[PDB]
């Protein structure tokens, strides 16, 4: 068994959906019974994505092993079952850190460390590492062709391709075929040049992807084929669609996978894409609709809550109900007030960092709680709900977190070391998939249908056990506790129709085909509430 | 007085309106009191445009001196008051013809004729020729930057920039800043690359034009400025508009011309663009609406009748009336019949070559004539009307042209040598502006308010004369005759509300600022008729 | 049987010997038993090489069919036994002439004639024409890669490579690996860039040729292999040598031809290069040496008499004798005099056009004749010798050619129509291989060992038979005549040790393997005379 590789690049303009295209392909390859995986190389100096804000790049994906990575790794999780790890994604900065460290400790024995060959060695070794044991490995190269930001990666690839032979490698290149309404037609010139640019750095494309807002005519595809040294059948058209889940169908329709196995001499079984066909059918034919309001901070760029949005969508798919998300700034609830929260069937509060208008988030939690409006809280949203309940029901005046107000007096959230009571008596970050002991009598235990569950984490401060007993005894159900320290993983409100909040990140496990119990429950409850109010 | 030059190129995609942009600029420069002219260089192997169809490139412009040329030369006539000539436009093939002929004649004295020099020298000399005696010369370079089709021209320019000195030359470049709805924003990367391409061939841009369907944000313009080595003030945005006569206003608004005079140390008085402001006001505020149906052959490509379409527009501007143009295939009138011609206020029959569905054109002429529906005939359309009238009023069954039927037996149209009667008894091409003798008692004489009028021609066959007397005596007014041979230049129908048909091409003389009497009358007649039919 | 093609390009610098390399390869493939042919594409605008001077490009090759062409076609004749024709070489200018003429004739039916696809189609057609019926076709691409002068050709090639299929085409590319004495080593950087340039226009090299003044180290070849996407075995080193006939040996030594047959799936028999080895052996081991003076006009550029020089070399190879050519300006013979002609073993006077030092040429002819010094005259040299003898022996005062003097009074050379005697009584260009009738009793008949011969021509003027009887009867042998009008072809001097002159161009038939009787006799005579004078 020898591993085959396909490289993905893109030119002309960014934001064409390279990760989307790659994931869609991989889904098909899995559907054909092939051991396919995927990695992404990122043109950034940032070593870890954790050093950047949510508004800067959107949500930072949490892998099973706790690694912080590019959002697209979560996208990969939503198309293939191969699990991603720290080996599936790294940056330019990461490379330099490693190489410079090797220099420092004498690993290059007095030699000059150069881009060629030393930086490219770091790269190609990481690629081979991640591709170990797989039939097909997709490698997405971030950045845009022709820009200096990723030329080292492109060079490493060229070298690799030569080393492994053309029989184990294909070049897939995304382009843009823009529509010019003034002329009444699309243009191909930009594409022709994009290809020329790859050629100038030693790369000859095998497969072309023509992104556009409409199907590209065969004639135009032929013209491209001519100028790019590519067979007509290898020029694929890819018009804009209203759902990513429909892309596998399109790629399959144009015979992409057949071509690929032919190129790799693989006797590949016919792709079973019916799993997504089902999803598509259900997606396009919901029986109902429901309005979900979301209160947060990074709503100025939906990418920040992308994983959440997708998870909500998945709940909707399972309940055949359209999910309408209202973006609400916590600072407006703080300013304008709860009037914002009117007209909602259910309310959701996401995680994240920053004090900002969190008091408005608390106000919102209070609102949904007291008005029996289905509620779902995640990470920070749980912290918020905790404060709400504690301060207004358990009478914990100024219930708060030490991360914002160390001298709280009622630090309902604090570092385990920082746990303390209102009298000053006392007694890093949790990451990745961790086992949570669910309370057998809780709803969540029954929603998952299991004694324990395993879910992803990312947070530093915990529920302060010193005061927990006040909150819990006041009438709040701890629906589940972690493990060794029995940390409050998840809570439920005794008499609320559906009020659930947790420490873990269910949004990194939900898929369009499998769904997820908490979103199924939340969204269903949302619909139920809507009907109860009508 | 030293001539200043501005070169205009375009990259990324074609169909940006290089000629339009240049013409709009020239209009401003004229408005600044400057002796501005303009030339266009073509990347075509065809020596003359007369060897190509109108479906291939659209209407072929007829210059005053009889030269056939690129459509855009007419566009230049619609912005400035100078006159285009054969010196204002030439092709790649033209260059080679000349150079190879020089080779043949020994003009290179046994030397190798190379691209550099020789071929580029020919280009340089032609540019200097056309720009002689002008303050500012705009030069439009056909083709797209990065394509081999025009690299020789780009090279010749580079040479001249050095030879002349940068103090007398500027580099203007059009790009595309396309909107990507999927991202919700426009992209600037294509532009960045276009500039890089110019640089690779020795050209550093001075002025950038950002074509798009919407105004480009200052921030994006700044980003471009950075990467292109261009001052922010020289980065001009040009969004799509519904009228080319509004562009001068936009260019003026952004201070383009001020920059230019500054670069050329010119003392330029404030541009008087009120002429077009008037036109715009009138254009955007018509008091009426008429529908004109045009029966022809190349209607699948509006460009083929571009000069005509704009002439109709110009008449409409002066009469403050909206002009609708129905595109009718003569072959359908031939097939389906006159039912096509219903719902029209006026009938238009343009010129051209090809028998095709001319019988449907004749049918149409008959329809308009017989039903008193405001009729306008041009070149061939006149010949069609001649035949119509001849066959049904003068009873010249089978009246036609010898160019289609050698023995019509009623050859109403023929070469002068070919003039003959129905019994076979007998007794090159006319191009450019020619003086016609108008009949003092005709409407057209009064439409121009002059005994004679000079108008452009492009055609080989003439009104027989032998059989003319049958047609004219039957009751048809010859509204004007030519010069030496007093050839039927224009006719009018005695009892038709408005029926004018002529040999000349008024569509190459109308302007947005002046209009043109025949289109003014035609369109007005359409309105009159419209109101009568109510 | 399917034709295979190999394209030969080169970059970095000119003057690498692309034609030499190709010819040497052809010789090997000939030795492998393959049907090999060869063509050269000329980037020049000149339609025919006849419109350029000898000083501009050196000697112009005369093909069998009379076509005038690139000197390298003669070089091809010196490595392969196949025959070149007009189909083996054409220029850029030629292409345009043809295409424009087709345009004029309506061949493109109203379509736009563009470089792509119309100019490239003209090229494509010519290539297929010349390669028709051959196993292997070598195509030399003139010009330098990266220059605009030949991009159209490179594009046509790319297209054909795709349309034909890679299984029938290879890309060979010459570079320069210059020695930098300051560093003490050769550099490869230029090569790396040259390859990148081909890649940017859609061409990926398969075979690399490293031109230098010394063998390139395997390590450096490996470095190149890396950066160019080429197997190490396909990187061929080519150091400078003292004989082009040693190149087949070098290419064979590195396994070039084996690689090629593998790429074309040909079962090629072991090359028999022993014929070349023989030539080399003899070349490197002459038994004697002679000095031959060459009196002419274009001696400032060796290339002008290249074919002659090589013909002399071949005579020397057959007689195992070194040939030392003394270049002499005929104008200096006019100035300095016959002192120039001292110290020579033999005298040679080449053909050409222009008077210049012709009187000095006559003086030289006289000198060699009267002093019994082994003389060989070709074309113009014959004309000169004719005048010499006529004026100084037949007493034809001012014997001359009408091409220089309208009224020579003794026009020994004139157009056939212009033939006349000294009393005024009377009564295009001869090209290609023509049959000549040799006089059985002449030396040259016996040198050739045949009644008749076939030799190439290139001249318009002929021996004026009106005055021939004066010259011939005075005591001069006509060794051969032509055909229909028995035009004088060869002349011998009755009592001169070895003095001959002819109308044809034997230098276009001489080969390194076959030699050529005339030059063998000439050079031999030089030796004989040398010994005679010692
Ligand atoms: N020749 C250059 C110039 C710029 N960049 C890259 O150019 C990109 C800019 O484009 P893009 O990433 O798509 O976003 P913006 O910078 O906002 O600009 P745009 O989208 O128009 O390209 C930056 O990432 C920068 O790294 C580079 O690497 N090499
Ligand atoms: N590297 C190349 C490739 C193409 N062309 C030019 O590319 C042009 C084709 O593009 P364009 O004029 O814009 O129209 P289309 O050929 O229809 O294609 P497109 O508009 O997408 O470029 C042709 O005129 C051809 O001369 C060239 O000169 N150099
Ligand atoms: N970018 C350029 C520059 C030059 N030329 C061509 O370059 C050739 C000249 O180069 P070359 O043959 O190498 O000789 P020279 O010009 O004398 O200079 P050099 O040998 O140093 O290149 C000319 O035919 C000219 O048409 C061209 O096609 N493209
Ligand atoms: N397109 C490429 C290819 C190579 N290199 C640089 O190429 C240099 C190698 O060339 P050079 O420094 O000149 O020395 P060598 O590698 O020995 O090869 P050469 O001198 O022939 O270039 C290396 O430093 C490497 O960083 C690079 O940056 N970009
Ligand atoms: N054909 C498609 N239909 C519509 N939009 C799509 C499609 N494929 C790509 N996209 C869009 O591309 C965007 C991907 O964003 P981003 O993560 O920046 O892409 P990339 O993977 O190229 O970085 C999404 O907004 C997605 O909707
Ligand atoms: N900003 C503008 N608004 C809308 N379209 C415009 C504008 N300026 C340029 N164009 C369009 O450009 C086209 C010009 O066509 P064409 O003659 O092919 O352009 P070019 O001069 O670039 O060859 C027209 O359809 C015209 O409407
Ligand atoms: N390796 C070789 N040894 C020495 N010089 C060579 C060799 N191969 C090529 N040449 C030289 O190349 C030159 C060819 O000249 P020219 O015809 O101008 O080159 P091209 O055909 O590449 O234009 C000759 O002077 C010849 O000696």
């Amino acid at each position: 068994m020898t591993t085959n590789y396909i490289f993905v690049t893109g030119g002309v303009v960014s934001s064409l959906g390279k990760g989307i295209a790659a994931a869609s392909l991989a889904a098909i390859l899995e559907a054909r019974g092939l051991n396919v995986t995927i990695m992404k190389l990122d043109p950034y100096i940032n070593v870890d994505p954790g050093t950047m804000s949510p508004i800067q790049h959107g949500e930072v994906f949490v892998t099973e092993d706790g690694a912080e990575t590019d959002l697209d790794l979560g996208h990969y999780e939503r198309f293939i079952r191969t699990k991603m790890s720290r080996r599936n994604n790294f940056t330019t900065g990461r490379i330099y850190s490693d190489v410079l460290r090797k220099e420092r400790r004498g690993d290059y024995l007095g030699a000059t460390v150069q881009v060629i060959p030393h930086i490219t060695n770091a790269i190609k070794e990481r690629v081979l590492e991640g591709g170990e044991g797989h039939d097909v490995v997709l490698v997405e190269i971030g950045g845009t062709v022709g820009d200096i930001e990723s030329l080292p990666f492109l060079e490493a690839i060229r070298q690799m391709a030569v080393e492994i032979g053309r029989e184990h490698t294909l070049f897939m290149h995304l382009t843009l075929v823009p529509y010019m309404a003034a002329s009444g037609e699309v243009k191909t010139k930009p594409t022709q040049h994009s290809v020329k640019e790859l050629l100038s750095i030693g790369i000859q494309p095998d497969i072309l992807i023509c992104r556009s807002d409409r199907a590209v005519p065969a004639n135009e595809r032929a013209k491209i084929a001519l100028f790019c040294n590519v067979p007509e059948k290898a020029v694929i058209s890819l018009k804009d669609v209203d759902s990513i889940y429909k892309i596998p169908g399109l790629l399959k329709s144009q015979g992409l996978d057949d071509y690929i196995c032919k190129r790799f001499s693989l006797n590949c079984p016919e792709a079973n894409l019916s799993e997504w066909e089902q999803v598509i059918f259900e997606e396009a034919n919901p029986v109902s609709e429901v309005t979900i309001g979301m209160v947060g901070k990074y709503i100025e760029l939906p990418d920040a809550y992308k994983s959440v949005i997708e998870a909500l969508k998945h709940g909707g798919l399972k309940n055949r109900v359209s999910v309408n998300i209202k973006l609400i700034d916590s600072q407006d609830v703080e300013t304008r007030g709860v009037e914002i929260l009117k007209g909602l069937d259910a309310i959701l509060v996401p995680g994240g960092f920053g004090y900002r208008g969190v008091e408005g988030m608390i106000t919102t939690a209070r609102f949904a709680r007291e008005n029996n409006i289905p509620y779902l809280g995640i990470c920070l949203g749980m912290q918020v709900a905790l404060i709400d309940y504690a301060r207004h029901v358990a009478n914990m005046e100024n219930a708060n977190s030490t991360e914002f107000v160390p001298d709280c007096k009622y630090p309902v959230v604090a570092l385990i070391t920082e746990w303390r009571d209102e009298n000053g008596n006392v007694e890093t970050m949790r990451l990745g998939a961790q086992q949570c002991q669910l309370v057998d009598d809780s709803l969540v235990r029954q929603l998952y249908n299991a004694p324990t569950i395993v879910e992803r984490h990312r947070h530093r401060y915990e529920v302060n056990n010193m005061l927990l007993k006040q909150i819990e005894d006041a009438g709040l159900r701890v629906a589940g506790r972690s493990g060794d320290d029995q940390l409050v993983e998840i809570i439920e409100v005794p008499n609320h129709p559906w009020f659930v909040a947790c420490q873990f990140h269910p949004e990194f496990t939900s898929t369009p085909r499998d769904g997820h119990p908490l979103f199924a429950g939340f969204v269903k409850a949302a619909s139920e509430f809507q009907k109860r109010q009508a």
